[PDB]
Order: C-alpha cells, then structure tokens, then sequence
C-alpha cells in the first residue's frame, strides 16, 4: 500500500452463468467537506408559509454515504433486456463492496489564483452501520446513487436524518446520533476498504404479466354444478310479483359464476388524463390527492398500494399520485412539462389487482323488504379479504431495488410501495467522511474547538458486484411473447446513449413484465 | 509504515460485558509550537496590584501534553445514563493509549 | 410427608443473569366452598331491563382456580423498573407452579 | 421430623480449652402476630409538641427477630469472671444458630371463656439478612436479646425500621422493604432451623487496664539530652528583662520533657456530680448536653467518643452523656431515680484518653511581641493528631457486642461508641413470623385482601453457640492484681441470683479491665 501504487483495479462487467448473473460496477467519485465539518440542528416548522403536514427536526451530518439502491447502477440496459425478456424472476443474492485508488486534494485560494494539490498524509474515514443502529436513510428515493452511465463522474450525497418533532421543536423522544462514535477504518492514498454480504432469503420478483384474470379462470365450456339466485321477480307481462329463481353459471355467464378467489386491496385514487381538456380546470393535485393522516400531518399514499395504472384502452388516465414518474435527461426540479417526465404503467396487473382510480366493488347497504328496496354502496377502500390475490409494483431499469422493512410488531405484505425487495437486513448503509485537518492553530493555548481548517477534498473509485438468482421461464405457450425491443427505424440519436454533447439519457422507463405466466 | 498508509483506525465505541464496560473514544488533535521552541522562566510577584497569596515561580516548556481525565472524555451521556441507572459502583481497571495518523 | 412437616418453603425473589432474569413469587390463599359444592345452570335473558347485548348461558362450578396473568404477580415495582429502563424487549420462556402447606 | 418428635435438645454450656472457649446457650421464647399481619408506614413530625430533632418516617412489619447482642447472653456471671480475670483480651471467631422444638398455637375466644390449643399444621417463618439488604437494626441497644438468666422465657421483638425523613413526609429517596421477598424457610412443629456464621478478623478487645500513663514512659533516674526553652526573662530583682534560658527535662521536670506520643482524641463533656447539692439548679441536661449536628437535627453523642469518666479521686463526678447507663432491675422507663440505675467508669483509660469533662490542653492564641503579651486558648474539641494513642470504651457483662460498620466512604477507627466490635459483616438479622392462617372466608367471591385471622402465636426454644479466642495474660509484674470478686460478708440475697419471687438480677455493671499492662 504505497503513495505509487494502484489499491484497486476497474471492475465493470456482467457475466451470466445459468441461473445467476453477476454484475459489477465501478465509478469515480468526489466527496467535498459537508456542513463545514460540522453537525447542525436542522428543523422546519409552521412559520412563515410552511404548512403543518411539512414540519420536521432532525440534523445534517458532516458526512457522505455511498448509494446504489438503483437497479441501473448494476444492469446495462442491454443486460436488463437480456434479463426481462428471458426470466419470469429473479433477486439478490450477495454483493462485495470496494473504495480504492483514494486521493485526497487541497487547494490553496490565494488572490482570485487557486491551486489543487495531493495532500498525500490525509485520510478519509469509512465505515458500515452493519448493526443498523443509525436512521436507515436509504430506501427513499433519493438522488446521489452511482450513475447509470459507467463514464460519469459522481457526487456523494451528505448524509442528514430526522428525529420525532413537534412543529420546529424537538421532544423528549428526539435522538442525537455522532457518526464519530463508530469504529471506523481511516485510509490514505494507497488503503482501500471492502466488505461483503449476503441478501436474507426473499421472493423472485415477479417479472411477469398474467396471461389470464382473475375472473376468467373456469372451462368455457362447461356448466358449473352449482347454482346462483338469478330471479327475484317473475315476467309474464304486468302482473309480476315476487319469486326465486335460479340458475347454473356457465359459458354466457361468466360474471355470475361462482368463484374461489377476490382481487386484491384498494384504496381509490383520484383519475388524470394526459390530455389536460379532459381534466377538470382547477389545482387538484393536493387536494383531490389520496393521502394518509399520521399524528397530525398528512402524506400522499405515494404511489401507495399497488394498483392497475388504467383499464382497457385508456393509457391516457393514471392515479394523481399512484404511479411511478421519472424525468427525462434534464426536467425541471420543479413544475416540469409532461413531456418533460416518463409516467410509468402498472397497467400490467389489471389481471388481479383492481383498477387505482375505481370502486374495488359494491356491497349491500340495508336490509330489503316487500317496502324497502334494496340499496347498495360503492366500496373505494378495501382492505385484506380472506381469499385475496394480488402482484406487487414492478420494479425498473431506473427505479429503486430495496428498502429496509420498518422494525415494528407487525406489518403487511412488506413488500416495498416504490416497488423493490423488503429487507430486514438490508445492504448496510456505507458512510464516508473526509476528515478534518486543522489549518495552523494559534500559538498559545485556547479552549475553543478549531474551526479553521484546510481546504480539501477527496475523489477515487467504488465497485459493487451483485449476484443475482434467475428463475428460468418453463412456458408451454405456443405464439411468440411480448418482448422490450429497440426501435426499429432512423432516429437522430441512439437511445440508450450520448449526447453530441456527452450527455447520457435514459429515453423511457422500461419495466421487468414481458414474458407471461398463467395464473 | 509510510507515507501513503494510515497508522491507526478510528476506534470509538462502547461494550457493556457483565462486570465490566470498556470505553473508546478517538479525537482529531492540534498542536502548535509552544513558547518559540523554548523554555521560559514564569513569575509572578507581589509588586502592582498582585496580592501575596497569588505568587508563583516557575517555568512554561514548549512541550504540550495529553489529558484525558474527565468523565465525558470516555462516556457518552447515553453511557453515563446507563452506569449511574444501574450500578451501586465502578472503578478504572486498564487503559491503552495511541497516537497516529501523524501529519506534520 | 407428614401433619407436622412443611411440604414447602417461602419463595419469593428475582435474579437477573444476563440474557435471562428469574421471577419468583409466594402467596398464601384462602379457598372457601363454592357453589354450595354444586353445578349451577346460570342465565341472563333479555327480561326486565336486561338487554340483548348482555343475555348469556352458562355454568357456575364448585371449583376455583389460579390465575397470576398481571405482570406484578411476578415483578417489584423496582424490578418492572430495572427491565423497562434497560431492555428493548423481553418475553416468558417457562415456568415451575407449585401448591403446598395446605391445611383444610 | 413429626409431631411427636423433638427437634433439638437442651444446649446451655461453657467449655474452656485453652486459648478459646464456647459458650452455649438456649432459652424459651414467645412470638404474638405482630401490626395485625400487616406493614404500616410510621411517622413523627413536627406537629403538637414533636421537637425536630425527632421526627422520623419509617414502617412496622409483622416480623419479629432474634437478637443476642449482649454479652449476658453467652457467658454466666461467673463465666465473665473468669475471662476477666485471667485474660489480656478475646475476640468472638464463629457462631452456630438454631430454632427448634416449635408450636403455634391458636386462641379461641367465647363469652369471656378463653381456651388454647395446638394448630399443629400451621407454620412459622424464618430466614437470615445474610446480604445485609434489611435496614441493620441490631446494634442499636434495644431490648429483646435473650434474657440472661436461662430459666426466663422472652419475647420476640417486633422489626421495624427508618428511612429518610422532611419533618413526617417521606422523600424521594425513601426505601419501602417487604420481608416477604425474601426467601424463607416454613417450619410446621416438627421441623428445626439453623445456621453458621464465622466473624470476620477483628482486634482482640483490651481487656487490661493500663498500669503506667502516657506522660510517665521515661526513665525516673535520668536526664534527656533534649533542651526546653525554659526560661524567657531574667530573675536578679527588679531589673528584669528578656533573656533566653533552656534546661535538660529530667526527674523533677517530666511535664517540660520532650515526649513521643499525645493523648487521644477529645470532644468535652458537661461534668454533673452524684451529690446533687453540689450541682447547677436548672434542668441542663438537654440544654448542655453535647452534641452533634446532622442535616438540620440535634443528637447527644451519646456516650460518643471514649474519654476518662473523671480524674483522680472524683468519682462522684460523670460525663452528662458520656457513660453506660444500666438499670437495675425494675428500675422506671422515665425519670427513673438515680438509686435506680448503674452508672458505668470508664476510669480505667484516664491512663491515655482525656477526661471527657475538661479540656484537651492549651495553644497559642496569638503571637507575641516586646509590646504583646501571649494568650492562650483552651482546647475542648480535638481531633485526630499524628502521634494520638488511646483506648476504646470498655464492653461490660450486659453490654452490647457488636455493631454493623456503616457501608460508607471513609470512616476513622470503626470501633462502636456504645462499646463492642465493629464488623463490615456482623452476625446476621434473623427474621421470624407467624405465618398468617385466614379464618373462614365469605362464600362468594371477593377482591379485598382477607383481613380475618384465626388469633394464633408460636412459641419454641433457640439456641446460640460461640466460640472465643482468648488472649492469654504474659506478665511480669510482681505483686498480686485488682481482680473483680464477690462480695465477702453476709447479704439478704446473692448477687447475680434470684429473688424470694423468683426474679432473676444483675446488682452491678461488670467490666472487663482488672489485669494490667504496660504501654
Ligand atoms: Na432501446
Ligand atoms: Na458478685
């Protein structure tokens, strides 16, 4: 381990080998000093504009944290249609983890003139929270993971928590928590650091679309032997007075026959077309959103419970906040066009889970007699019914992997709303700091912490190796299958690829469920 | 042992083992030169105001040193809550104590 | 086992030893005739004000029974204290009951 | 074990074998219910007429307990007399315990007409404090230890004990105890109980009177070759002025010679003379009584510390709290004439211990000049000084043994004031109660704590054996010594005998320092 010598070699690949895959990546990375080398108490509250259903307290660390929860950060986007268009699942295994070839600068500002120079005797400080003892801030979406494109040159994110809070303020329960006070390995120019781990036993994805629903799953063919009231009235003309009658379900009769399974839970969200004529002429995305009330503030249930996108033939309509939506190379952070975004479908699942912007079904809501007719109620919230099926979000090519499960009594189908695998013990979160180092102190003794340092920075590269378990297709089905395929005629640029400026852009979201599968 | 490797790790940490705990902590340290790399004759007389209680002599070096004898130096609050909730007592046994990651 | 011998002692302590801790605790109980040492067919309609949410048939037996389902049968106030104070969790793992020194 | 069978025989004995003896002793006692089998907090404030500096929060229990912390207990008269008469010293080294023979009996009740008889079933409850976690009421000089006299059959003290205090509130800091928490043995007729107990190291008790002083160690016949400073001016007549003169201490000056070692400790008493006539006419004792100071209350330092009771040929003359006080039989709880009680002497220790009603000595008080006479000032509050020796209080026949060191800090030689061994880990508190038996209870179901018992007490014998370690006396003096002896002439009764009624009496305190020793 020396100030010449390499501490790590590029690792970028994929190799398949039957029913695994390994991928690996590496990318070069800048970590700047955050907060000044210091922790600061952050809080918003309800002053000024900022409304209750915002408040929060918590502080911003002095440290970074490396982040690949992003399937694209492993997967090509060849290697991801290698994947959907040949497996019916799949899901990690084990991953090894590296930083080398660190190289900490200084620069020097001295009139408008600034230089950048090694500081060879500097270290950075890395460690694992492998006990899970610090706020698991993974799992949220947010920006700062290893790019997609291998060439890009990153950013590490700053690592910030939140704690319990009562409008700005803190309470008794609110925790403090000092990254320095974990073990933590420090390396010069010429260390590096690794570790390894094991993914907990977890589901295939389904990276599927049922080629059948759930109410079409008897013989076309056959009558069923039970029966079903089918008349309550009789018919012959005006004299009709009450009766029963009934009658067998069968191929004319699909709707009435009886069966063994429900479609999944719901909870009704607000419709939108993309064809904004179409859409009522007011500002409804908070107010018609379909939200959760927790203590005080609201949230919107986004994407919430996983629900079809639309029925048939209306592409055009999606949940006000019940799907997934990326942005394409360069969209706005705020108020961006629709065409400046990528709305994702979940229409796929139509085949079990109720539609996200209509009723689950209806109930009765009293009880008839020969003087009360009978009323029904339209149900939008379902919860859980014995009998119940059901698929989950899919996952993309750049949407999130996993999310550490909450630790709590108890929990339902954990499997992670923004889509991914639900982890109890999930990768655990890599921090990494630059450490401070005092610019001259004063010549005689003072109490005061420093707080004068040198300006530094640091940069190397990063490689995560992920093996994956494939579960194989074993399909009997005759006629070819739907596949993701790369458009066919001219086009100006090549998607999936650069820019004449350098830029790389993904053009559109693309899924996991190609193949089918049969109920 | 060279320029480019470390020489120490960041070790802070607590275990609590039955009878006993042992406590971690590392620390970022600053020193300047003292007194101009030399040693000086300090004194304080009762001449001015200076009263005759407050008199002294003696030297300053240009040595600086390392003290640690303050609870909070090996306790975290947390840690100090969970000694005095719970035990009728408690006593040092043993220490180790290391410099590194020297810069100069 | 005699008229003039104890068939047990008064145990009544708690141990903690690590991972585990050990509750035990001694009453000393009374237990009259029940029911007349009768079976007892006991009911309640939905007659005079008594409404329908509260009719009920049953029995009443002869016999009694020991019942120690309340955390404080097993801990001390101090004791609830130094679990709570200093363990995320805890749960039952076995136990021993024993009946003795009966006199009638 | 069974109803018909005795449990243990009859051990009342002495045997010497040399450097140790054993005493043996076992006496018949008697336990009532105690507080109704119930714990009852107990209070005193300041309230009517309750001075401060006798309030106090605490509680009754229905527990009893055995205690034979007096030496009486162990040895007979003339037991005491032949330890104090041949031996320089002794020490208790281990103990054995037992409580046999048992039987509660239950009390029936009806119209005026009042019968006993056994309950052969019920039980008794013992168990020993063996980790000192009961509040240690021993050593406290209370009543209830087993009664000198073997043939007298006693009753069991009922436990009770303090906490902290404001006035008749409990603090923060206040500890409930529950003694049925403890583990205990239950014991029906039939059954015995019993235990070991070794003390822990302690100093031989000095059983010596000193036979030479601490200003009188030199050699009578010879000079020291050390000068004083005696004397500060001329003598020729009238022309008298400063000068310095110095002298060798010898034969005729041995209050001027530089000697090795000072008198012990000294905390000064108020004198009061047997001859009441010679006596101030007010009611001091309270009011001059000395004291000490602790967290807003005043208490006697009753005897506190050992000090010579009067000097040379006083004897009507006694410290107002600062001796024994034993009554004779019978004698008043209060106000009990002075013909009643025994008043003990620490005369013995005049030899190094200040007399505790004058001063320690004299100092400086200021510092002289030609224009400046010297002044002094008188010492009657003098702590620990290096080259301090000194005695401790005397133990008598009816005195208290030993007492549990205070679980503190620090502390300065540990000896008991009342008299006795201080021991980080006496003989154990051993606990007793009847155990309670609910009289018939209603027939329906109940909440409430029964509160209905059959009226019983226990009754059975216990036994104490100890085994000593003497000192034996090596000395060389010449003529005979002062020995304790039995009256010679003709007296109505015999000391250390019972009455024409049967009642059993100690006419005298007995000491324990008759040999001699040199320092
Ligand atoms: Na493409
Ligand atoms: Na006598």
């Amino acid at each position: 381990d020396g100030v010449g010598s390499s501490s790590g070699n590029w690792h970028c690949d994929s190799t398949w080998l039957g029913d695994r895959v390994i991928t690996t990546s590496t990318r070069t990375w800048a970590l700047p000093t955050y907060n000044n080398h210091l922790y600061k108490q952050i809080s918003n509250g309800t002053s000024g504009g900022a409304t209750n259903d915002n408040t929060y307290f918590g502080y911003s660390t002095p440290w970074g944290y490396f982040d690949f929860n992003r399937f694209h950060c492993h997967f090509s986007p060849r290697d991801w249609q290698r994947l959907i268009n040949n497996n019916w699942g799949f899901r990690p295994k084990r991953l090894s983890f590296k930083l080398f070839n660190i190289q900490v600068k200084e620069v020097t500002q001295n009139e408008g003139t600034k230089t950048i120079a090694n500081n060879l005797t500097s270290t950075i400080q890395v460690f694992t929270d492998s006990e899970y003892q610090l706020p698991y801030v993974l799992g949220s979406a947010h920006q700062g993971c290893l790019p997609p494109f291998p060439a890009d040159v990153f950013m590490i994110p700053q690592y910030g928590y939140l704690t319990l809070n009562n409008g700005s303020q803190a309470v008794g329960r609110s925790s403090f928590y000092c990254l320095e006070y974990f073990p933590s390995q420090m390396l010069r120019t010429g260390n590096n650091f690794q570790f390894t781990y094991t993914f907990e036993d977890v589901p295939f994805h389904s990276s599927y679309a049922h080629s059948q629903s759930l109410d079409r799953l008897m013989n076309p063919l056959i009558d069923q032997y039970l029966y079903y009231l089918s008349r309550t009235q009789t018919t012959g003309g005006t004299a009709n007075t009450q009766t029963l009658g009934f009658s067998q379900g069968g191929p004319n009769t699909m709707a009435n026959q009886a069966k063994n399974w429900l479609p999944g839970p719901c909870y009704r969200q607000q419709r939108v077309s993309t064809t904004t004529g179409q859409n009522n002429n007011s500002n409804f995305a908070w107010t018609a959103g379909t939200k959760y009330h927790l203590n005080g503030r609201n949230s919107l249930a986004n994407p919430g419970i996983a629900m079809a996108t639309h029925k048939d033939d209306e592409e055009r309509f999606f949940p006000s906040n019940g799907i997934l939506i990326f942005g394409k190379q360069n969209a706005a952070r705020d108020n961006a066009d629709y065409s400046d975004v990528m709305l994702t479908s979940e229409e796929e699942i139509k085949t079990t889970n109720p539609v996200a912007t209509e009723e689950y079904g209806i109930v009765a809501d009293n009880l008839q007699q020969q003087n009360t007719a009978p009323q029904i109620g339209t149900v939008n919230s379902q919860g859980a019914l014995p009998g119940m099926v059901w698929q989950n979000r899919d996952v993309y090519l750049q949407g999130p992997i996993w999310a550490k499960i909450p630790h709590t009594d108890g929990n339902f189908h954990p499997s992670p709303l923004m889509g991914g695998f639900g982890l109890k013990h999930p990768p655990p979160q890599i921090l990494i700091k630059n450490t401070p180092v005092p610019a001259d102190p004063p010549t005689t003794f003072n109490q005061s912490k420093l707080n004068s340092f040198i300006t530094q920075y640091s940069t190397g590269q990063v490689s995560v190796e992920i093996e994956w378990e494939l579960q194989k297709e074993n399909s009997k089905r005759w006629n070819p299958e739907i596949q993701y395929t790369s458009n066919y005629y001219k086009s100006t640029s090549v998607d999936f690829a650069v820019n004449t400026e350098g830029v790389y852009s993904e053009p559109r979201p693309i899924g996991t469920r190609y193949l089918t599968r049969n109920l």
